[PDB]
């Protein structure tokens, strides 16, 4: 089972939410190449406002997430894409539901 | 899969003293969890000492609405006053990309 994961919102400048939104969509295969990320979702509330779920078997998958190459390329873009400084919330796995694989 | 487009973000601020009791409460909704068809995925989570939530995601909103009139939802409406501080506050979230395993 997943036991750990990750929450962040992430609130796009003026004239950047299809560069925000498009960023998100386009990392889809750095997660899937990502083996300890066992579920990854690019979340849209709103026209400005975006956010990244995942999920993780253990400490050392959340780490290589953090460590990698997704997290990189948010890192180098962040201050172009955001609006204001998002808050990475860690957050522990209660129970999990995803399909077998 | 590109195939599952629909998720909701719900957060639960526990009463005080029954933070255990919520966190309980959720685990031992998972079986309810895995028996809903629609639901593609389903995670219950644990922010703060007394602050949880769930993510769940699904392929359309057939299944998201299942899920909101499920037996998960049902029991939580039963409980809602023993463990909650305020009424669970529930966000509609479009996916734009999903990785899930297979199947």
């Amino acid at each position: 089972m997943t036991k750990l994961a990750l929450f962040v919102r992430l609130e796009a400048k003026p004239g950047q939410e299809a560069a925000l939104a498009d960023f998100l969509a386009s990392a889809l295969p750095l997660a899937n190449a990502e083996s300890g990320t066992t579920a990854w979702f690019a979340l849209k509330f709103g026209p400005s406002t975006f956010g990244v779920f995942d999920a993780f078997a253990d400490e050392a998958g959340r780490q290589a997430h953090l460590n990698g190459q997704i997290a990189a390329a948010l890192m180098a873009n962040a201050a172009t894409l955001l609006s204001s400084p998002p808050n990475i919330e860690k957050v522990e796995l209660l129970a999990a539901k995803l399909p077998a694989g």
